[PDB]
């Protein structure tokens, strides 16, 4: 599983469950390509987004929709989603796993990369 | 001052200094417009990006320049760049303080929004 | 100043108002005695905690009293306080600002120390 | 598995490995009782500190040992450790997952509190 997200909801304790998700690609023309989309499962994770065959070198943007999260849940949040952006697999293939961590007024978010 | 940024560095535990900030603001196109613009102090804080006249409501977008802060020190991180994108609504008088805390593979983002 | 302490609110973007806060210094014993303490003010800050004079090297213990600010706000936290432990060295001349940021079942502290 | 830590290192984007993790519990006389104690494993994570039977009602605290981490990298970092404190089972038995995300100056720690 070369790209995975994990989103963790820091009011309640608990994953943050169906939360959307929205990959893109930069592409030649310097727009954004969508890539790939999901919606996190009961443990907060989002599998299967992509393929190392189809996971090619790029710079990559991961679009998580915080504020429709929060506004299910009856709390107006600050952001309107959160964005996490970078280059990928410029030295190779790597295994990337971007968590994010959802406050109303805050989020954290992390990366782990690991070399297969 | 509506709108003031903080950044700090979580790996020396100082201000973020002389960071590249660009503020953009949410266009009928569906486009971001340029808005405003600065480099962080030896505070890291940016003061002075805008007036009560010209912040009205609407969907701006926050940018900061983490990858060029980083390579400066020697360190090689996983983020383009951090973004904070959000709505300004008037409900009475409002300021926003954005503060970044910045570390290679990790950022934490949070809004203090406070009425005088 | 040598010593000051920032407390926020991620739930609901403000200031932690009246948060109480202890600080202790590690005694010879290896016990923890009292050493400082106050309530935030209306912008989250303590000030005022000890002076250069009296702020030697040692080991010292900031806690800070989280459960009883969110059960003010009907919210049923994790922790039961906060608790930051750290060396202070003379390195010339240093300013400690420690900051954290609050959730219900999450909390990020961040050390600023800068030299005048 | 009552009881899981799991330790994240923010400057290199690895899990923290070889991290020493104590625990305690509160005892009727208001010390803190040895309780468990680890190592984190090559994926940053904590298992095997208890069972569901000796996981009674109390308050608990986990000590992170991340000044040895950091020292072992060849950076002195601002905190002595991070410590965790908190009432667990008080609703009957949980599951418990204990996050922290670790930089030099800084660090966040979340829990996931789930019902088996």
């Amino acid at each position: 599983c070369p790209l995975m997200v994990k989103v963790l909801d820091a009011v309640r304790g608990s994953p943050a469950i169906n939360v959307a998700v929205h990959v893109f690609r930069k592409a030649a023309d310097d727009t954004w390509e969508p890539f790939a989309s999901g919606k996190t499962s009961e443990s907060g994770e989002l599998h299967g987004l992509t393929t190392e065959e189809e996971f090619v070198e790029g710079i990559y943007k991961v679009e998580i929709d915080t504020k429709s999260y929060w506004k299910a849940l009856g709390i107006s949040p600050f952001h309107e989603h959160a964005e996490v952006v970078f280059t990928a697999n410029d030295s190779g293939p790597r295994r990337y796993t971007i968590a994010a961590l959802l406050s109303p007024y805050s989020y954290s978010t992390m990366a782990v990369v690991t070399n297969p």
